[PDB]
C-alpha cells in the first residue's frame, strides 16, 4: 500500500527527536527542552526533559502526556489505521484538555512534523484554575507512572481523530490523582491520511533520574503498542 509504504520508509530505523515547550500554569511561566530518540518498529522512545527556566512549579509526572503517537508501534494486521505516520511529513495537530479532578486543568497545543530528518513536538501549555497548595502546585505527586490505554476514534468530520482516557497519578498519601485526557488531532497538510477504525494504544511509561544533571529535568522511557484489533 503505497501510502503505508510513505509512512514505513520516514519511521524505518531510529529517529531523532526535539520538544519544546513553553507553559504558563497560573502565571508561573516556564520552559523545558527535550532530546532524545524514537524507534517505531519497536514503539520504543527514549527522552531527557530539561526547565531550561530554573524550578518547574508542577509535578514533571503531569507533563508526560504533553510531551509523540506517531512511535507507536502499529501491528502489520492494524497498519490501515495508523493515523500519525499517516499525516507526516507535514503532520499533525493534537490539542487537548486536561482536567485534574478537585483542582485545575491545562489546556495544550501541539504540532508535531518533521524538521529534516528531526521529528519535532513544538507544545503551547496554559493551566488555569489551579490551587495553589493542591497536588499539582503543591508538588505531592510521585516521580512514577502507571500504565495506561488511550482510546481511538476518528473524529470524520475534521479529518481527523478524537481521544479520551484517564490517567491517575499516585499521591505522595497513598491517594490517586486523577488528570481526565480530552484529546482531538488533525493533519496540518491538506494531504489525504488514514482514518481509523476504533482502537487503543498501550502505554508504558518509566521515569528516572540522570545522577549527572543538577537542572530540574526528567528521563522518560516510554514503550507504545496499538491493539484491540484482532
Amino acid at each position: 500500500d503505497p501510502m503505508v509504504s510513505k509512512g514505513e520508509e520516514l519511521f524505518t530505523g531510529v529517529v531523532p527527536i526535539l520538544v519544546e515547550l513553553d507553559g504558563d500554569v497560573n502565571g508561573h511561566k516556564f520552559s523545558v527542552s527535550g532530546e532524545g530518540e524514537g524507534d517505531a518498529t519497536y514503539g520504543k522512545l527514549t527522552l531527557k526533559f530539561i526547565c531550561t527556566t530554573g524550578k518547574l512549579p508542577v509535578p514533571w509526572p503531569t507533563l508526560v502526556t504533553t510531551f509523540l503517537m506517531c512511535f507507536a508501534r502499529y501491528p502489520d494486521h492494524m497498519k490501515q489505521h495508523d493515523f500519525f505516520k499517516s499525516a507526516m511529513p507535514e503532520g499533525y495537530v493534537q490539542e487537548r484538555t486536561i482536567f485534574f479532578k478537585d483542582d485545575g486543568n491545562y489546556k495544550t497545543r501541539a504540532e508535531v512534523k518533521f524538521e529534516g530528518d528531526t521529528l519535532v513536538n513544538r507544545i503551547e501549555l496554559k493551566g488555569i484554575d489551579f490551587k495553589e497548595d493542591g497536588n499539582i502546585l503543591g508538588h505531592k505527586l510521585e516521580y512514577n507512572y502507571n500504565s495506561h490505554n488511550v482510546y481511538i476514534m476518528a473524529d470524520k468530520q475534521k479529518n481527523g481523530i478524537k481521544v479520551n482516557f484517564k490517567i491517575r497519578h499516585n499521591i505522595e498519601d497513598g491517594s490517586v490523582q486523577l488528570a481526565d485526557h480530552y484529546q482531538q488531532n488533525t493533519p496540518i497538510g491538506d494531504g489525504p491520511v488514514l482514518l481509523p477504525d476504533n482502537h487503543y494504544l498501550s502505554y508504558q511509561s518509566a521515569l528516572s533520574k540522570d545522577p549527572n544533571e543538577k537542572r530540574d529535568h526528567m528521563v522518560l522511557l516510554e514503550f507504545v503498542t496499538a491493539a484491540g484489533i484482532t
